[PDB]
């Protein structure tokens, strides 16, 4: 954590914003922590926890995941790359969950939020697994304003990492649901230039990205399975002071590398 404190401070000076990282080695329990308790906008990264919340309630409602959902043109928000293709047919809850995780589909996300009782419902789920930091307040795309100092629709890298470990590796989800959750994340298509880019080919990895765009705000959280040791869980979030500041996928990848090197690769 101190082996990387000055490399991190330099990386974020080159970026021109702020970088929050929390990484945990599930074996030794070693952690690496940089701005890990600061709040960062979640952007689309709430969609992973959305799917986990849906999986949780499929433990009470049999057939939830295969329930068909029908929706109108008015449900199609900018960047709905999957749900726009099934507008005239509809989609199952599992297909919408997969779309939200693997393509960061915004209409799918908002449809799933409705089923859960909106942002308060998802926040309620996160409280039930012991996360007191997470808050979702708004819908796509309003949630992505990324205003400096605004606590709405934020969490911390450490809370994100801790909740992810509970849902992917711990006991927050029953074992069928937990494996489904992990599979959706492993099939994510939007994270090739972020945490995955810090990861060698022979490692298994599931992630979920977030890209507010404004205020140089983007993120990525991931469970990483090295060959021959325990999985690593980590979260990398960024933000920047000016609305037109650009986010950097390379900066996220670079913080992921520093976190893995900090834990002992
Ligand atoms: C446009 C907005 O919904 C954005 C967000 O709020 O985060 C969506 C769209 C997308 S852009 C995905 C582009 N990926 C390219 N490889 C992100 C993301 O990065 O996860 N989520």
């Amino acid at each position: 954590t101190n082996l990387v404190a000055e490399p991190f401070a330099k990386l974020e000076q080159d970026f021109g914003g702020s970088i929050g990282v929390y990484a945990m080695d599930t074996g030794s329990g070693a952690t690496v922590s940089y701005r890990a308790e600061e709040r960062f906008p979640l952007c689309s990264s709430f969609k992973g926890f959305l799917a986990a919340a849906v999986l949780a309630r499929s433990q009470q409602q049999a057939g939830l995941l295969d329930t068909p959902i029908r929706y109108g043109k008015n449900a199609l928000v900018p960047w709905s790359p999957i749900s726009e293709k099934y507008l005239t047919t509809g989609m199952t809850v599992a297909e919408l969950s997969a779309a939200a995780v693997q393509y960061s589909d915004n209409a799918a996300a908002n449809l799933l939020l409705k089923e859960l009782g909106g942002p308060a419902g998802l926040t309620a789920f996160m409280r039930s697994i012991g996360d007191t930091t997470f808050r979702l307040d708004r819908w796509e795309l309003e949630l992505a304003s990324a205003i400096p100092g605004d606590a709405r629709d934020t969490s911390s890298p450490r809370a994100v990492t801790e909740s992810l470990q509970k849902l992917t590796l711990g006991s927050a989800l029953a074992a069928p649901q937990r494996q489904q959750f992990v599979d959706w994340l492993k099939g994510n298509t939007t994270g090739n230039h972020r945490i995955r880019a810090a990861v060698p080919a022979d490692w298994a990895v599931g992630d979920k990205t977030g890209t507010c765009g404004v205020y140089g705000t983007a993120n990525d959280y991931a469970v990483v399975w090295p060959t021959g040791r325990a999985p690593i869980v980590l979260a990398v979030y960024t933000r920047a002071p000016n609305k037109d500041d650009k986010h950097s996928e390379a900066v996220i990848a670079a913080a992921a590398r520093l976190a893995l090197e900090g834990l002992g690769v």
